[PDB]
């Protein structure tokens, strides 16, 4: 019950990883405003958490759709303690040499409006409310904001850009708003599952969406993440610490120590 | 309580952050074995927490001592779920020009044996127990592990070195043990130093934090030691930090994202938005 | 001369650093094709370097233009050995609170289409030629690609984004093309901005560098534009930078390793050592 | 002829990568003082570069052996423009679980005295001379100061530590001395050569020691690396940008573009 008397806003939270955040957050005493594209999946979400969660149908790319989401949150809950810019769109890990000349301009704009511009507006929209409550932002980054091969050029640049957002907003919004980011990866949400545990994830297992929720709960806990601003907790099963020939270094440790 | 029924081993956990971690972890249900140089301070917490904490007097540079603590924790509690190598020595932020040629070699060894080697024996000792419980290692680092002026050549080099521990240990101990690092910043710890290093400069070059905070902490305040225990509990919680290994949490109040003319860039926000 | 007989394609290479790069590369024996928005400035250098440089007037956001330049370089010089995507737009370091709601969406696209998309079409265009000559891509980044207060939300996000280009392009174009990044810092460039962003604040928030240098540059001086061309030549040289791909050169005078109270920590060194 | 009228000091430079630096540096008009353990290989080096290179027999761990090396350089060349702390000792990539209880203390001290303490003294020794000439330091780091599996815990910590040295010395020695570091890796100097190009090095080829020399020449060039201080140029064939399933992303690019 770590988030008792708390209010959080989550974009793109009516599905995928953002939905897991919702369920968990509610299950922590929190109160979650949700901006998303799906009117149906927002209504199903709302009855799932009776009066602990509100949902506003919108387009994360729209600044106005973000201001509304802020306003409605303020309407029902009267405050905003943790904003979680999260709504993201993928590029199918498409290589540059495979992005066609007649599609690159559209593809760029769409992916950048959702992953970067979407995040900007959210923070812009909620700025009054966050300053008012001296709360925090926790962006959803990704393994792809730090290392390649998590996506194509478009995805990688958009997720490296939200690292800049983490840093610049951590600076600009201080001392009244703490900005942070979590970088999840290797998810139950291109690459074979057998090559995933062997050559990608040192931890050796595809974690459930529920297991990616705690890192966010942390940054949203009143006085547990107070020194945190500008922080980037990489949360991808250890993609940036994997070996050359094998992801895991000591798979055979138990019978190296006769445990 | 996140850590009910768990067992933590904190080194240097009788004073400072390492001690706040004990109080926090016990308060979070966990039982805590502690290795530290101070016999008094260990009894001081032994009484305070009753049958939830035990303390072993020894030295972090000694592997025998490290092993003795790891065994003591097994004897009393039956396992090791979280190991927190925390014990650290500051270099008074003494520059290279200020290091005495006759005192430098001695100094190196003193600081590197605690800040780095002490961590290695902490892991070496507790490893069998950690692979058995498929547990975690959470390293105390420092802002001095990522950016300069947090200490002199020696300290900054040590903390940077323990960044390399996180990464290697995360690799080597996959998939059973998780290894990560917490990097504290604006705490008001004295941070002890080596006798091999003289008293020469301890007040007027090692600058106090309150005097300079506007150039160091964006968050615009000095956090209490208890505000730094939250990150470690996070790593200590099995169902919260499961997909986290090789993770580096910069926990310095924004020392790495401070701005040029001042630390924080949004002093005038409430003026500009009306609160 | 390191780059005798080589061919470089610089974008935004008619003014600022991009233009100093032309002068340097020609002076290093290389022939240089240039894409830039200014017809005058391109003729200005066309005459200056004679048959060693050619310029194409167009826009970096346009792939057709990018392709047209890549072809122009083939037509005149016969190949492309080094591509330098350099053309960049500043956001006047305009904060998020200061971005007008009615002007923000327009602004985003303007800046992201040059700083990021412009780079992508630069690579997309010149790629066939680069895989053919097994050449290199050297990206102009910025201190704003690594640490904050070098620009507002938009600019810092763009440059950070092109860090992600370096890494992905380095991966994707292995083993034939090498992709790296140069990250300039204390140059006295005006760095143009978008009309979609108002004149509102251009003198008194976007602070001049000379006023603040003691809080920004450890090196304790503002380097001339010619001092920044050396890193690119390095990547342009086949026998010097062969085992370098995905490399990031922080070229900012020490912006990332500046200290808390002042940029440089060794002001008083010669006093302390006697020179 | 980029280093005409220049003087550089190189530790551990009578063999390995440090020797390649020497040959190249001399071949650039530079003048190289060399501190190393080998008396024979120092003499062979000296006749190889007649009067353009001096060599002083010493132990990099000794501060005094470093001061001498500085003094002798000053004797023959009268100045020191680029110091290159380079002498390094490896741990056989030995895992922690394989470092024996009766050896760990000795092994720690030896590897840390050479890789970290060796570097410190060099900069300490040459400080007067470098400040006097307003020159630079270029440490030899390694892929192992950034990612794991380049060595064991001991090597990785020692090379991560010299990253701290790069940063702290870049700060402390400014504005009079520029500190930098090069991070070479995947060298013709444990791991099979067939798994090296496939899963380790995106560039697909083990580069010669000569090809690792240019990066150092760069940092030592009068007015080509003036803005450089605190810089970390990773020089390992792209170990930190390799994919999950394959090092190289577009091996089959030529016949994807019918070049």
């Amino acid at each position: 019950m770590k988030l008792t008397g708390e209010v959080a806003l989550i974009t793109g939270g009516a599905s995928g990883l953002g939905r897991a955040l919702v369920d968990r957050f509610v299950a922590e005493g929190a109160r979650v405003a949700v901006l998303d594209k799906s009117a149906e999946r927002l209504r199903e979400l709302e009855v799932a958490h009776g009066g602990n969660a509100v949902g506003v149908v919108g387009d994360v790319r729209s600044l106005q759709d973000q201001k509304r989401a802020a306003e409605r949150c303020l309407a029902a809950f009267g405050k905003i303690d943790t904003l979680i810019p999260n709504a993201g769109i993928w590029d199918y890990s498409t290589a540059l040499a495979d992005l066609p000349e007649d599609k690159i301009d559209a593809a760029f704009d769409d992916i950048f409006h959702v992953n970067v511009k979407g995040y900007i507006h959210a923070v812009k929209a909620c700025l009054p409310a966050l300053v008012s409550s001296r709360g925090s932002v926790v962006f959803t980054i990704s393994n792809a904001g730090f290392y390649p091969n998590g996506g194509g050029p478009l995805y990688t640049a958009t997720k490296h850009a939200v690292v800049g957002l983490v840093r610049q907003m951590a600076f600009e919004l201080a001392p009244h708003v703490r900005v942070n980011g979590v970088a999840p990866g290797g998810m139950n949400t291109s690459v074979p599952l057998a090559d995933m545990l062997k050559s990608v994830l040192p931890i050796g297992r595809m974690p459930a969406l529920e297991e990616y929720t705690g890192a966010y709960v942390f940054f949203a806990t009143r006085g547990d993440s107070l020194p945190a601003t500008g922080a980037l907790l990489n949360y991808d099963g250890g993609m940036g610490v994997r070996g050359f020939l094998t992801a895991a270094g000591g798979a055979d440790l138990p019978e190296k120590l006769n445990i």
